[PDB]
């Protein structure tokens, strides 16, 4: 009862947080080289509880002559899965992607995709000076930005963690949509291809240099990679292999639950969709002033249909993926001191009443008094970060 309350409020608060990130791979034209820049953060959870985060920076290049297209700014949504062959003693990846492009509201080289593709990868590795070689197979369906793939570390053991080289192991098997058909820089640069190149940062950590060549040989599409990894530590998250392989499938009926009851906070309305002046009204009312571009901004880092709202499914998807990939302390911290609202470290009685009171959740003191006694570890009549992490579990 209480705890639904911490857990909705909380789901609420996270959301927002989401909703104010970038988690997206934001694209933008380089007309200057005829191709495409991208930028864009991954989160690696860590085995013991944390994060690992890896900032991309992208640049393409056309390899032939032709004409392509220079798109608009706008991103791709991209869902991973990764898994074990049963039957594999070797080291290896087995990867399944969804990836979609979206972000602006309501070519020859397209037809190549129209159905299932083969795809071969190779790539040749050096980080810290420990090589390795990795080569993977699968199909690309572009139709539905499907990608299965296979990739088998062929030098034996892997030196750095699989999840890490997922961003460097396709981009032209996104789904364009009708209406973004003609921002798709990838498939218009085939069949002849194009060179990638990235630089990932490892915050607190050592970073990767890849070079990628992207073409069609024969019926095959093929991504040929070279990667120089530098300034690792031996100890750190990415040679030590402090990385967790996958996440669970999870949302146990209960947490899409709680979802929808934090969805509910904001589609105050019920039509099942949140519209700029809902998520606003909610933001002021916690403490927050965002303007209408903002809004429309924050709306459009996760509206899929491009409708200018974020509809139920929509929230659901952003809150699964907000679930499966940790925040870092500082977004945690946020998150607090939005309860927290004089900084001195500890929630207040006074302090969530405000809270809940501005939120429209009208209950008594006395369940006030409940909810921080449901939180209160120590006992001290407060709420402290490390009680409200344990707390937002
Ligand atoms: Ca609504
Ligand atoms: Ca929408
Ligand atoms: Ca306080
Ligand atoms: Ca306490």
């Amino acid at each position: 009862s209480s705890r639904r309350k911490w857990n909705k409020t909380g789901h609420a608060v996270r959301a927002i947080g989401r909703l104010s990130s970038l988690e997206n791979v934001y694209i933008k034209a380089d007309k200057q080289k005829n191709g495409i820049k991208a930028n864009f953060k991954i989160r690696h959870n860590i085995e013991d509880g944390g994060v690992q985060l890896a900032y991309h920076y992208q640049q393409n290049t056309p390899i032939g002559d032709g004409p392509v297209l220079l798109p608009d700014n706008h991103y791709l949504s991209v869902q991973s899965k990764l898994s074990k062959d049963p039957n594999e003693k070797r080291d290896h990846m087995v990867l399944l992607e969804f990836v979609t492009a979206a972000g602006i509201t309501l070519s020859k080289g397209e037809e190549l995709f129209t159905g299932v593709v083969p795809i071969l990868v190779e790539l040749d590795g050096d980080v810290n000076g420990h090589k390795f070689s990795v080569s993977g197979e699968g199909e690309g369906d572009a139709t539905y930005g499907k990608l299965t793939l296979k990739f088998i570390c062929t030098t034996g053991k892997l030196p750095v963690p699989w999840p890490t080289l997922v961003t460097t192991l396709v981009q032209c098997f996104s789904r364009y949509p009708d209406h973004m058909k003609q921002h798709d820089f990838f498939k218009s640069a085939m069949p002849e291809g194009y060179i990638q190149e990235r630089t990932i940062f490892f915050k607190d950590d050592g970073n990767y240099k890849t070079r990628a060549e992207v073409k069609f040989e024969g019926d095959t599409l093929v991504n040929r990679i070279e990667l120089k990894g530098i300034d690792f530590k031996e100890d750190g998250n990415i040679l030590g292999h402090k990385l967790e392989y996958n996440l669970p499938d999870q949302l146990t009926e209960e947490q899409i639950a709680e979802f929808k009851e934090a969805f509910s906070l904001f589609d105050k309305d019920g039509d099942g969709t949140i519209t700029t002046k809902e998520l606003g009204t909610v933001m002021r009312s916690l403490g927050q002033n965002p303007t209408e571009a903002e809004l429309q901004d924050m709306i459009n880092e996760v509206d899929a249909d491009g409708d200018g709202t974020i509809d139920f499914p929509e929230f659901l998807t952003m809150m699964a993926r907000k679930g499966s990939y940790r925040d870092t302390e500082e977004e945690i911290r946020e998150a607090f001191g939005v309860f927290d609202k004089d900084g001195n470290g500890y929630i207040s009685a006074a302090e969530l009443r405000h809270v809940m009171t501005n939120l429209g959740e009208k209950l008594t003191d006395e369940e006030v008094d409940e909810m921080i006694r449901e939180a209160d570890i120590d006992g001290d009549g407060q709420v402290n970060y490390e009680e409200f992490v344990q707390m937002m579990t």
